[PDB]
């Protein structure tokens, strides 16, 4: 119905957009550079359109990418995406290993409230704030980390991942408490508790090792799972998700053990998701056919359930059940890709009329801590599955809609597995030239205005701008030149010593020097304005993105010869601030913007 | 009793405090300089503790000082004050003549609202605002100008004053309207109308010329005077004052004509002011014995009536009446000098416990456009009679009490006449060394702090202050030096050209240059910070009284030899702003504050 291979290609590339520093050599995202290099644990993924590393959803996302490979890795080699998926997974798993602290782990980098208060690109956040880390031994977060590493060890044939999966599982299982998991409260609180994580982790360890001790542990956790309302059934009326993976664990155990209790659960749970429901109970559905679990990330939940349904349907033989679950799964993926009342993709950069304003700071590329400027995103967040429509299929592509236009690691994770299943079956050709280069705008440049003109002087207001975005970046050795023609000075009988440079305003905190008037060639002279620590010009807010200087170049009071109309840098200037190419900008000795006289 | 000669001496000196620029050579006030030199008409007096020239009360005050000389000039020669009173009067009269515009006069300089909104010294007000002038021919203001010049012509034997007195009287008499008197509205509105001024001016012209035509004009105006309530009697229940001089005119006409109608009026009016009253009717009296006409300027009204009562008493023969009026008069003057429930003088700089916080901008001497700082007045407004107490004798000396601590030309004017009469009777020795010099503060100086420090640089925050007050003044060619010892630079094998001067903050609007590092002697070098228009550093407000610059002097990054502790200008600096004598200030090439290495 769609080119699922292209969808898969893009959905994987999304994770490269999320990578924290240092970026791997193979990162394909021209607008991403090393970021948050002062973090206590390097690498891994930023969670959403923010810059926090939240280990619970991060590890969940990795576990799901691992599961995608575990089921379908061989079957996707034709799409050309297997190597891409594998190394993207390994990047996250390396971070999980790097979190080890022995009897505890680093479980978060960044403070949610502080991070979310600021809107700007990953590469410049250390200029705005200093990022904390958090250490603990929460059974849910540590258990999820163990599960991700366990499946990772299988699909990446990696003994180190298995060693760490065991370490973390032993810690989570010994601790049996979420009390030291607090830094993510209100963002990724542990809602369901930790027994589902221990189940999920022990299940994957059994699949990794064949050690029955893990299967005994797994089966021991099932009576501890939450019940459905006040009944005796295990809870089934929700989705497999970052908080609760018992759903997927029960499916894996149905297949691994063949035991009827797991099959009964899988069928009850999946039936509740399908249009026919489970004995009169059913997830809410939009009229447009999307199973709609909650206001937040409905596409995330539906596409994750599609992956579970595909895996379960593939694992059973009953034709009616297989067709029912397969049709459900495909219907949810197809909705996300464009089979909906608006006929539009909900995957950024894919398909017909995709979202163009995802709630994502670094893809947006602002310079002034605002969402509304720039009015269009500077970058394409290819592959990102957005939150999606409301319960009535309604949606508007709006950066301010932090629900419907949310994007996140966990939104993409199950989605990737489902796309693997569909590419396996239908094939499709990935895009050969992907990703294509972006149109860039000017990043470092001066805006200038004539602040005052007189018959004996020129006074310039000049703002040296850093609106970098490909990638956002800091340049220390910034300078710009203002060129003049002093022919009229010499003709009137005066010299360079008779021309005085003064300053009328220099912005606080911007260490600056102005050169003496310097000969270029002939009667062409210039001053250089140098910012000694240009990294303080940075796209982090209204005050920081440009440094303002007002400078005056003056012949003696009373003289009548001063003529700025032949001065190179005066060309086109008005009384209103405007970008000018005639006051070129330099990084050290290298010109990075503008033009020079002759030259 | 009191030393009335000293009180008179100081009461006259008050007028020198009020002189607008250009000051006469004989001005005795060390904290007054030429002020408001751009005014449309130069000289004259500021009205109160403000800087408006309001001609109606200015001319009334001049007329009253003239009247004091007319009655008592011979009788005060012993007090030594006659020549002081004469030249003080001539300064105001010269202004009145300079107001002539042919068919109209300048009757105001300054916009009352804008003037009063700002709190600062006369000499700097043109940095804060532009002062408009107003032209018209209102009969009250022009008539009072005429009267002032008519008595002035007599007592100063001056034909030019008589010529303008006639011309102004004719203009007032032709116009018979206050319609063109607009700019003083709500400050010195014409409340009584203009017939009383025509009466007062024509009476003085008769006394100056002996031309009975002026006497006939004077008598023609008396039926046009306002009535007392709804009766046929001329209004008598108020005081001779800036708005209405018919009271004094009637007294002068009683003496000049001997006619019963004027004596009947004089006695009705004066009896109403005495404790014995007129037919059971009387001005309010405080329990402490002050005749209290109104909330505003009660001492002004009572001391003016004291002068009228003295003049009328001296003009009649009835010992009972003479005693009644003399006792009234002396009681009111004595109350003002200290015969009151608090035993305290209401004349600044005189007697026991005088007011120290008069509502007077220039005597206060702020630099910040605030009344509360400085908390003590920097100057002594000797001789100013304040507004005075409430009807219950209540009073607190508070700069914020713009009623009780108001001071003005018209408050002092009648008061001077009354003091003339009392020193005529009782003698007294004026103060020999008056005025004594004031304690002065530093006026131009740098406040500096170490803003940032490291092993390769010093960064200074420097505020160049103008808190001048002796007198407040402007200096254009202001600079200050920062002296260093570069011994350690040379000791490291580096040169002067390896040291970098940069700026970290330059206050907006303060055109500034920093010299290259300049040799002084030995290994001592300096930078000069020069303000191109130092007059923008001025004591007119919170942002203007000091120019802020943050400058950094830096050795190359990575070097560790930099040594600020042998730098002359670094001595005593902390991280908090403080005045320093080691960053000396210059006016052109002349040092005006601080110290230099060596000397
Ligand atoms: O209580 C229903 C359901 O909650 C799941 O946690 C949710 C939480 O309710 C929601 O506010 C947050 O945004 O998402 C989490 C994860 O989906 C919980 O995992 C389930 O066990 C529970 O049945
Ligand atoms: O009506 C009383 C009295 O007013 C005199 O004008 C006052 C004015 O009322 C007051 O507001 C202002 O502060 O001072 C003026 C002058 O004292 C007016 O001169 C009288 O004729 C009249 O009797
Ligand atoms: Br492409
Ligand atoms: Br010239
Ligand atoms: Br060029
Ligand atoms: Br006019
Ligand atoms: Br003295
Ligand atoms: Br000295
Ligand atoms: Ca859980
Ligand atoms: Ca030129
Ligand atoms: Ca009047
Ligand atoms: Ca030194
Ligand atoms: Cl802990
Ligand atoms: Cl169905
Ligand atoms: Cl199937
Ligand atoms: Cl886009
Ligand atoms: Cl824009
Ligand atoms: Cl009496
Ligand atoms: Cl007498
Ligand atoms: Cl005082
Ligand atoms: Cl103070």
């Amino acid at each position: 119905s769609y080119n699922y291979a292209e969808a898969l290609q893009k959905a994987i590339y999304f994770y490269e957009c999320q990578q924290a520093g240092p970026l791997p050599e193979w990162n394909r995202v021209e607008w991403r550079g090393d970021a948050t290099m002062n973090d206590e644990v390097l690498g891994g993924w930023y969670d959403a359109g923010d810059h926090v590393k939240f280990n619970l959803p991060m590890a969940y996302s990795a576990a799901m990418l691992g599961w995608a490979l575990y089921e379908y890795g061989d079957d996707i080699e034709a799409s050309g995406q297997r190597l891409h998926l594998e190394r993207n997974l390994a990047f996250a798993l390396d971070y999980l290993v790097a979190c080890d602290r022995g009897d505890s782990v680093v479980y978060q980098i960044g403070d949610g409230a502080a991070d979310h208060k600021w809107w700007g690109s990953a590469e410049v956040i250390e200029k705005e704030m200093t990022r904390p880390y958090f250490v603990g031994k929460g059974s849910a977060v540590v258990g999820q980390m163990a599960a991700a590493l366990a499946v990772g060890s299988i699909v990446l044939k990696n003994d180190t991942y298995l060693r760490y999966a065991k370490k973390y599982f032993e810690l989570a299982d010994a601790t049996r408490s979420d009390s030291t998991y607090t830094a993510a409260n209100g963002f990724y609180s542990s809602h369901s508790g930790f027994w589902d994580e221990l189940l999920w982790a022990s299940t994957w360890l059994y699949l990794a090792t064949g050690d029955r001790n893990y299967l005994d542990k797994a089966e021991s956790y099932t009576p501890k799972l939450n019940r459905q309302n006040q009944t005796t059934d295990i809870e089934y009326q929700w989705a497999h998700c970052w908080d609760d993976c018992h759903y997927g664990a029960m499916i894996l155990l149905a297949r691994a053990t063949g035991k009827e209790e797991y099959h009964k659960f899988a069928q009850m749970h999946l039936d509740w998701w399908t249009p026919q429901g489970y004995n009169g109970k059913r997830v809410a559905y939009t009229p447009g056919g999307l199973a709609h679990l909650d206001t937040w990330g409905p596409l995330r939940y539906a596409t994750t359930e599609a992956f579970l349904a595909f895996v379960y349907a593939d694992s059973i033989n009953d034709p009616a059940l297989k067709q029912k679950y397969y049709n459900f799964a495909k219907s949810q993926i197809d909705y996300a890709l464009g089979s909906n009342p608006d006929n539009r993709s909900y995957v950024v950069g894919f398909g017909n009329n995709p979202p163009q304003r995802p709630h994502h700071r670094t893809a947006h590329g602002t310079w002034l801590d605002k969402r509304d400027i720039p009015e269009k995103h500077r970058h394409v967040l290819y592959g990102a599955l957005v939150g999606g429509p409301g319960r009535d299929d309604s949606y508007e592509d709006n950066i301010e809609d932090y629900v419907k236009n949310e994007v996140a690691c966990d939104y993409n994770a199950g989605f990737v597995g489902a796309l693997c299943r569909l590419t396996a079956e239908y094939g499709g050709t990935p895009l050969a030239n992907f990703p294509p280069p972006e149109q860039r705008d000017d990043e470092f440049f001066v805006e200038a205005a004539i602040n005052q003109a007189s018959d004996h002087f020129t006074e310039i207001k000049a703002l040296l701008n850093n609106r970098s975005s490909w990638p956002a970046r800091l340049i220390k050795d910034l300078s710009y030149n203002y060129y003049m023609d002093l022919t009229e000075v010499f003709e009137a009988g005066y010299s360079v010593d008779d021309i005085k440079v003064t300053i009328g305003y220099c912005e606080s905190g911007m260490d600056v020097e102005i050169s003496p008037i310097t000969h270029l060639y002939d009667n062409i002279y210039y001053i250089k304005i140098s910012y000694i620590d240009g990294t303080n010009i940075c796209p982090i807010g209204q005050e920081q993105y440009a440094a303002e200087l007002q400078f005056r170049i003056a012949a003696p009071q009373g003289t009548k010869f001063w003529d700025p109309t032949n001065d190179f840098s005066y060309q086109g200037l008005t009384r209103e601030l405007a970008k000018t190419k005639y006051m070129p900008v330099f990084d050290g000795a290298t010109k990075i913007f503008g033009e020079v006289p002759g030259g």
